[PDB]
């Protein structure tokens, strides 16, 4: 029934060869989901851990992947609130101590053991895949398995981002990178959650697709030479809360000046070795905040998935085979990064 | 090494005999610590567990407790953040599914498969005990066993109900049965967090006691003919924060008046089929909160042990065998509750 | 100029004869605007007044109203930043110390001087009056007054208690008396600040009322036998929150027992000598909060008048005659009410 | 009664010579109270006024101070809760329109049309001057005006920041220039409120100080080659929260890496141009909070009060002419005061 052997897209080495081959069925321990990985989510940070570039040591030979979704077919006897044939959810926290200070308080992000999947555990590239049974998001039966595994990752994070912003219904929200695939969940959330959204980006097409997902106020970039200036008329004052999702240190830098008196930049990019250099003059006397904001915690992620579950909430996917995947690793070289890439394990 | 047979108190019927006597050890799981059990509180809890007042079912043949501290003797292969001589603390939570709603939260309590040491699961009067790995307080080295026990129940509780409280530095808390169990220890806790600490409480020494633990302004309800009425005078507007920790629902409904504008009652103490009956209009008109406090989670807990280990906070205990028990049992109906009882498990 | 005489409904002792009839135009003082008022909501606290169904006295003889929506005629020496020709709108607090602790906190209708508009200081049931200069709504240019009226204590009002039962987007929130002045307007600022919504109420077209502004999930009080269970089984649970805007104790009664595990049912209606009884034992294990909401400051009348301008609330009105003030009374205290009643101050 | 020419230290230009010298004595507006100055606080911000270290120009001629304590000699015609007499208290914020948002929310410091004492006001170094009745900090009868001084703008000023740090009693403070006028200030306060604290400072007698007035871990920024790393030691981690009341770059930049994570750098300390760079990664991986606090409001002003008032907080002072100025100034900009100056008007 549960095969010994399946494939996997693997890496023998830091920064080398992707072969698609037959690898071992892993087997679960006593705390653990064995999942039959369907579709498996695709963004720039399985690009980064391939390479060797943060500095944390890869679990070579390793199976990268970090947004897997799929069926729960076996467990560990220990298991609980699980059955078999549940839709489970593997994100990149995959495990914790749960026994530190971080672990507690819903913070098994900054838990010094954190066990991360497609890094430190083996991820949702393969069509069998180990979670731990506490950490793996619960998917209410009758939701598409292709479409959601982009919520497990980008959408959890860009939630847990706007509840950090610290907002009240009515309140502005900008969402700096709004139709980025970031972006564009972003402002579906901001807008169920009673926000109203002015956003920023650039060039062909962008706009059209922003107002076509709720988006009230479009700053176009490329056009508008002083956007803080926009910004402040387009709020009256400044936009309450904002949201970080370009690549982009000067757009960074740039939200602390159009960020409202006792309002909160939030920091969710993370461009290769930027820093945000605020004047401290300006930030005082305005009370201004500015709060980074990793992944979310299992609470988030219910949150997070029951909009999806309402249909407030959708991603414009578009579905490879597992087989295809060096070419998307090579794609997200190459410029090729467009929409969101979701790998069906089938292929 | 370990041994197979123990000492314990057990009982084979819903309010019958309480038999000391040599029991099994029980195996650990895989998410279970073995605790070899020093000392256990004892409290009006333990009590009722026995005789079947709660409506849940009881797990017969049942070891009761709650309060237990210990040494870490063995684990489960999947135990984490546990080594071997650890002291480990049980609480009257166990174990809860880690995987609903209210696990997610830090509100382990409401879960609805709540697993409860000396009630649905054997507690803390015998010399070993399992627990789950994860719901363990994690007492530090160099706390006397003995001393702490007190705090796992009664503790955590009143540092609870304080945050719930939701006060500030230098605001009025009540403690309405300030000389009590309870009452000691929150005037103690609200001493060490930054309050004003008012008192209430009746007849022989009693106020000595409270003023001796930090206490500010007492007002004996045997002499205090208009309590409301000086607690008012007392606070200028009415205690910023109340907690309810009394056996007395007349002192609870006194509380909805002496509470300030904007401020917050909260309830501790669950008087047998008692109720608080608040008029609607007083509560509008003042915008009063009034709260319940159940016991605390893994935070709570180490917070609440973190002022003890400082130091901050003492339970005037007092020390008999295990074998002793039938008879505090026995006492707690004759009335000769009075002071924190504690049992050593060697006698 | 500013006229001598005008029409105002007036009533001598306590549950009189309402006397509709010319009486002096009032003089503001130096703090004070006078405000031609044009049109004002009719609430049920009105009635409660007539009736002397509180413990404070009104101010015989006693002009009530307390949702008036009008221009600025004229004002005192003292008053700051307002011209004569605004809008301005005279709600419940009528004005208070803007000088003690509760009103340096925002708490200003918990202020100890505070001046309530129809019931100690004579309100809008007439063509002018007076209002303090710092806590009147500012409302903008081309509102319309009819229309605006009812947001002047019914939505400020439940808006604040909304906030008070800290919910989330996504939260469910039950709303006891939905299709009354209040209720219909809390459905629609549940709404519009994400919540799902469920609603309590009878009568002839108030399910009817309750799907048209954006009702999720009606029970009619008239068909059911157990609301509890009912409540339960429709939010998987209980309600995250629950604003009680009924005048029935009954139903405060039941918003005790269908409340969610760490949820807040919020006090709001006032019917007479009325009590709020919650067994404790209930409220502790589960830590249920029990709050009363009290009207709303500058800043959430500032925030429900901006929900106001975007249209996404809309209180149900039918504007007749200050003269028809009795057949109102006379229809309010029968349930028949569907929303609102405005009165026309000219008619 | 009261005189026409009085005492002031007087500047031009920016950055000019000093001139203590007969002046004007000012008359109140119909809103404001004319305040006898006995003492006045020396504060690093009327340095930076001298100087012109920040954007915003002066008014010049400018008699600067903010920490000035006085009787009410006189006022204004509009004036309502004070007797001539009372005690009084001039402020960073002079006063402010008391009607946009940001006064109605409490946010008073960040009104558009803030007045500012020392910069845009002639505030309190002089024997006579003006504030806004509506915002001049009540002084109990009875209260040390030379000593109340410096809570009126060190003291608020770092109690808000504080409850902005987001701490629970038991956490770690760090206080980067815990021996300068608001460091020291900060140290009581922040002992006061609960917290463990740890302090940086350098320079003669500042340990010394830090020890007197209740610091827990000094570190010695002269000795200490590893400040990060010190801090982070004595933690166990980073620190929960940190207050920068410093005047230095380096320090706010290290802050933002041995802060806790999920913890709160609060910045304060303004040096002229200064910049707080923060490595996006770190702040982002962390979810590290960076926040800046200014000054507190009538509430937090009130409260900060009241802890002076119940002898737990105490600036060290030393009471000098209003002539000897230059010699504070000059001394200030050294590093070498040990807390506060204070100026007797007087002499
Ligand atoms: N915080 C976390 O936990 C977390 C998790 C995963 C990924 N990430 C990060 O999310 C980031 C964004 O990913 P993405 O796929 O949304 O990017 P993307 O390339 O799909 O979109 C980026 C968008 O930013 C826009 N942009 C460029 N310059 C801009 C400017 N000056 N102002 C406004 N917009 C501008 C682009 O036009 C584009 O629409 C990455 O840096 C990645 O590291 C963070
Ligand atoms: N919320 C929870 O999670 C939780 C957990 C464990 C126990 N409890 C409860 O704690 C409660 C108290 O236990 P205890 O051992 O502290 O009681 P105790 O008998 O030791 O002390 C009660 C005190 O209340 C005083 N008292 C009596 N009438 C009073 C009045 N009118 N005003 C003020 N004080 C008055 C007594 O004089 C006494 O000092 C029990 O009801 C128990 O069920 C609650
Ligand atoms: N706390 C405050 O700040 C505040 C502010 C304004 C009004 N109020 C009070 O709120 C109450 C409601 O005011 P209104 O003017 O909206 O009243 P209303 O009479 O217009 O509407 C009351 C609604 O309650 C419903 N109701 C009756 N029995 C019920 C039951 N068993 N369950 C559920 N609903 C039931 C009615 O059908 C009706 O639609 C009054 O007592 C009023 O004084 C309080
Ligand atoms: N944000 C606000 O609301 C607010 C309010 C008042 C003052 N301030 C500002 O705060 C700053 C401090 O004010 P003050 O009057 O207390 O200053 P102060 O000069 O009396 O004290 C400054 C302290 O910083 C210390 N210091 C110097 N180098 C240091 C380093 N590398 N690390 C740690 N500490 C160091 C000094 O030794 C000194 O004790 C000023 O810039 C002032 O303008 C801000
Ligand atoms: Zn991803
Ligand atoms: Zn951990
Ligand atoms: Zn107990
Ligand atoms: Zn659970
Ligand atoms: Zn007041
Ligand atoms: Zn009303
Ligand atoms: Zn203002
Ligand atoms: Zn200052």
């Amino acid at each position: 029934s549960i095969p010994e052997t399946q494939k996997g897209v693997i890496f023998y080495e830091s920064h080398g060869k992707l072969e698609y081959k037959d690898i071992p069925v892993p087997k679960p321990k006593a705390n653990e989901l064995l999942i039959n990985v369907k579709y498996s989510g695709v963004c720039h940070t399985d690009l980064h851990a391939w390479h060797g570039d943060w500095p944390l040591p890869v679990k070579l030979p390793l199976v990268g992947g970090h947004e897997g979704a799929g069926v729960v077919v076996g467990m560990g006897e220990n298991v609980k609130g699980w059955k078999i044939g549940d839709y489970a959810g593997i994100k990149w926290l995959n495990g914790s101590c749960m026994a530190c200070e971080y672990c507690e308080l819903g913070n098994e992000s900054n838990c010094p053991h954190a066990d991360l999947s497609g890094y430190t555990h083996d991820g949702s590239f393969q069509q069998y895949a180990t979670a731990d049974a506490v950490q793996a998001a619960h998917i209410p039966q009758g939701t598409d398995l292709a479409q959601v595994a982009p919520i497990l990752c980008a959408g959890i994070t860009v939630y847990k981002a706007l509840k950090s912003a610290n907002l009240m219904a009515g309140h502005w929200v900008a969402i700096s990178g709004a139709a980025g695939g970031l972006g564009s969940l972003a402002v579906q959330y901001a807008k169920a959650m009673g926000y109203r959204v002015l956003g920023i980006d650039g060039g062909e097409g962008k706009e059209e697709l922003f107002r076509s997902i709720g988006g009230e106020v479009f700053i176009d970039f490329t056009k508008e030479k002083d956007i803080v200036g926009a910004v402040l008329k387009a709020t009256d004052g400044g936009a309450h809360g904002v949201i970080n999702v370009s690549v982009s240190e000067a757009a960074i830098e740039a939200s602390t000046r159009y960020v409202r008196a006792n309002g909160t930049t939030v920091l969710v990019g993370m461009p290769a070795g930027a820093k945000c250099c605020s004047d401290v003059f300006n930030q005082v006397v305005k009370s201004i905040s500015i709060v980074g904001s990793y992944v979310g915690n299992r609470a988030d992620t219910r949150e997070a998935l029951d909009f999806f579950a309402r249909g407030l909430v959708k991603s414009p996917i578009k579905v490879v085979g597992l087989s295809t995947l060096p070419e998307i690793y090579e794609k997200m070289e190459k410029g090729q990064i467009v929409g969101r890439y979701v790998v069906d394990t089938s292929k």
